[PDB]
DNA sequence: TGGCCTGCAACGCGGGCATCCCGATGCCGCCGGAAGCGAGAAGAATCATAAGCCGTAG
């Protein structure tokens, strides 16, 4: 939200592997889990 | 200390009255020249959108 941009990509590698980037077609890993710290940055 | 203002008597000519000529003027017919209103075009300006640095944090 603070930059809205369809252009703007760094990574991109999270959307790349999880789906196509329009997800019905590739469903791959039905299943995720976030592990994180338990500080406050996490 | 020097010059402006004014009373006064003598010289001077202009105001007042009469009048015919002249030039402006109102009127009428006729010709012309901005105008101004709307409309189209150009330049000037203030609101709205995308960071950059400051210093820690990942």
């Amino acid at each position: 939200e603070k930059a809205r941009f369809d252009k703007m990509l760094s990574s991109q590698e999270v959307a790349t592997l999880i789906t196509a980037l329009y997800n019905p077609d590739k469903l791959r890993y039905h299943s995720i889990i976030i592990m994180t710290d338990a500080d406050v940055d996490g």
